[PDB]
């Protein structure tokens, strides 16, 4: 077959980041335009990450975990190749494409738990030294980022071509709302497994406008994933740190709108982490092994979601007291451009 | 002369970090022991940083700014060479040594404003690209760290051999006190140049012991420098951000003692910094150029002081609202070991 050639060809191209502007504009008339873009762009992006996978050392490459996903990405690449010469003006060519994208979405779901298994085999088969950890961290952050960028495109298509929301984007996303729901659901799982649960104090700061509710252009699902992961972490720590005592501090959130950053601090009084152990929480390796630990996207993955549109997600803590966690986003849709790894 | 040989010889040795334990123990009887240690150790440390200076590219090496300090370090090295074969049991050999250390302390004072001039010439003579900034940052952080480690030794000696304080160390340092003084003095300069000034809310958390005042083993001068720099930064931002308005939020500090970290958050509601501009505040380059900006040690240098005994100093902010700044220290004197750059 052709995978390596197909790959080697498309990895000459550089992926094309989009802004929310461009994403929004694809959703006003335009189906066949989305198509001619994506049949080009998906192979580029697929190929680039496939090129980097195949540069991994053979002792990783050859693990069952990796070989399995290398297999998935190959099918997907090809599935989308089929369409490179099909004719855009055919109201049926466009339709078996969309089916084709969904079929590809389903293949790819179990990718997280699969890589973990590779991470795990690697830890027990070669070790957990710091130099290993840098390589794994390096490669997963890129891989997982790439993968998020592909999902973004695919959902954008399938969701539009099956007013208000434009696919997965909400041009009038109400940050407070997303916060309250992540909390209510976290609260739910907390009340179940613990039989106490912190309250929530939201506070807003709209610097420019004094007192408007804080709205933004974003992908609310991403922001929900992020907030959820954090609330879960805060609740666990708050609740267990105070089993012996009665009084249970709330989790406070502040949501601050400046001239370029829209930021979201979440503060717990859960007893905190010593500075030395904090980088650990972001490491795929030091955090994989075999109560409400089964829920949520992971801390490293939450952070990628923020980096994905030029944000970040940082933790800082005070041992003996508790932890702040902050999500940094771009206030301006203009500055919200995809972040993508290269070659 | 011999400088390059002397240098090449001593740069084979690795500097020897000390704990507060070892520092304290030098100060109970022991003068001539401090001497035989220091005549060895100072040359090692002097030599190592001198070796790294001389590995700088000739277009930096040759600037007047650098050549001047390369000259100072050489004299100092030699001044201390004189003593390598003098006889420890001579109650006068020990005495012209101490004089010799002070003489060396005075030579070295204007080193900060001198390097700035090299930084400045370099910025206008070759540029301020990011790759330059990494090199400067790299080299000054090490240089300035080294220099702090030498001063530490020298003061330790001169201060002991001219109960309670043991040189520059206070084995019962009361953190709250150091905080209040840094504030009162900052408040002073603020009241002078601005004619309003925030109040201060200290709060303590002693996790282990419920309610004891929080004491520690530290070098209070370092901690005062640090706190001062921060208070100045917070006050400026708080005061100017609210000129148009009436109400003036206080600066709050929390001082938290855990099982290994003793931490010190200082929170302002000064309007903050956007995430993108924050690394800038730590860069020697982006922060050198030609109201109460004349006071205090610098932000990068404050941070080194914290790293010096395995701590750190971090900033995180929320544009539209304000900034947290945290000093991370080791709670345990056992974990308080000098951090030193290598070869
Ligand atoms: C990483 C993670 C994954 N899943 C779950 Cl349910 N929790 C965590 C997790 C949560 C909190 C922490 N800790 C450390 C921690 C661990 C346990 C406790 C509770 N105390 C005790 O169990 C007792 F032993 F002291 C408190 C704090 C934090 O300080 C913290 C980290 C991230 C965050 O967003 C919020 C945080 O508070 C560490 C890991
Ligand atoms: C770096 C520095 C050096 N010297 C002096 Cl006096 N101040 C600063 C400095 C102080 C505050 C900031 N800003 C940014 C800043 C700048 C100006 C303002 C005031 N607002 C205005 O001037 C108005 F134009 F908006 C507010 C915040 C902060 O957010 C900040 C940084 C560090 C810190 O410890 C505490 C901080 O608050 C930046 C630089
Ligand atoms: C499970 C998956 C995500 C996984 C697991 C583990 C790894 C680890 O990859 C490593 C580990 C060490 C080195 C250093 C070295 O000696 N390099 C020379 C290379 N020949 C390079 C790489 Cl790529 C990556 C990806
Ligand atoms: C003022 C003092 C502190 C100062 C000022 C400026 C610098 C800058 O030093 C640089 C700048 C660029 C490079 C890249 C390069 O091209 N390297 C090849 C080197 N030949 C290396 C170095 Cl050491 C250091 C110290
Ligand atoms: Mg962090
Ligand atoms: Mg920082």
């Amino acid at each position: 077959g052709s995978a390596p050639k197909y790959i080697e060809h498309f990895s000459k191209f550089s992926p094309s980041p989009l802004s929310m502007k461009q994403f929004l504009d694809f959703g006003s008339a335009c189906e066949k335009t989305s198509f001619t873009f994506l049949r080009q762009e998906l192979p580029v992006r697929l190929a680039n990450i496939m090129k980097e996978i195949n540069l991994l050392p053979d002792r990783v490459l050859s693990t069952p975990s990796v070989q399995l996903v290398q297999s998935w990405y190959v099918q997907s690449l090809l599935d989308i190749m089929e369409f490179l010469d099909k004719d855009p003006e055919d109201h049926r060519t466009l339709s078996q494409f969309t089916d084709a994208l969904v079929t590809i979405r389903n293949r790819h779901n179990d990718v997280v738990p699969t890589m973990a298994q590779g991470v795990l085999e690697y830890k027990d088969t070669y070790g957990d030294d710091p130099v290993s950890n840098q390589n794994i961290q390096y490669f997963l952050d890129r891989f997982y980022l790439s993968r998020i960028s592909i999902r973004m495109l695919i959902n954008q298509h399938t969701l539009i071509f099956d007013p208000k929301h434009i696919g997965s984007i909400d041009p009038n996303c109400n940050v407070s709302e997303v916060v309250k729901d992540a909390y209510d659901m976290a609260k739910l799982l907390c009340d179940k497994y613990y039989m106490a649960s912190p309250d929530l104090e939201i506070q807003e700061i709209n610097a420019a406008n004094s007192k408007q509710p804080i709205h933004m252009v974003y992908v609310p699902s991403h922001l929900y994933h992020m907030l959820f992961e954090l609330f879960k972490n805060a609740m666990r720590a708050t609740v267990e740190s105070h089993e012996s005592s009665l009084i249970l501090p709330p989790i406070k959130v502040m949501v601050a709108l400046g001239e370029e950053d829209l930021s979201i601090k979440m503060s717990d009084r859960g007893g905190g982490v010593p500075l030395r152990k904090i980088e650990r929480l972001f490491s795929y390796m030091y955090s994989t092994a075999p109560p409400l630990a089964g829920f949520g996207y992971g801390l490293p993955i939450s952070r990628l979601y923020a980096k994905y549109f030029q944000g970040d997600l940082q933790l800082f803590s005070m041992e003996g007291f508790g932890t702040d966690a902050v999500i940094y986003l771009k206030a301006l849709s203009t500055d919200s451009v995809e972040r993508l790894p290269v070659y």
